[PDB]
């Protein structure tokens, strides 16, 4: 269902502290900004990452999306060490489960 695209626009990612920032337009009409920690539903699992599981950026490097061919979309993509000390490069795609109400930021 509907996803933080169209809703928001500047779609930003810091990649220390995984925050992704963007502007909202309320049913009020008025343009508000937004934070959200993905950590909270992301975790490391031996190498790989999902949904579900918390603290990734710990045990990943290089954190960075990527527009496709509309940049209504962006991708993540990170390296994630495995539990022998391997480093491995994973992907996921945040337009999903995931939605942003007209004034609030919640998942669906
Ligand atoms: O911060 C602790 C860390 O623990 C768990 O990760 C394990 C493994 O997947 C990691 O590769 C190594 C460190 O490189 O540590 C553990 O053995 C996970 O629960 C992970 O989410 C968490 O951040």
């Amino acid at each position: 269902m509907p996803n933080f695209s169209h809703t928001c626009s500047s779609i930003n990612y810091d990649p220390d502290s995984t925050i992704l920032s963007a502007e909202c337009q309320a049913r009020d009409g008025e343009w508000l900004p937004t934070e959200l920690r993905l950590s909270d539903h992301i975790g490391n699992i031996d190498g790989e990452l999902q949904f579900g599981d918390q603290n990734f950026q710990e045990t990943c490097q290089d954190c960075r999306l990527e527009f496709g061919d509309g940049e209504q979309s962006v991708w993540l993509v990170c390296t994630c060490q495995t539990m022998d000390g391997e480093w491995k490069s994973t992907q996921i795609l945040l337009d999903s489960q995931i939605d942003n109400n007209d004034s609030q930021l919640e998942i669906g």
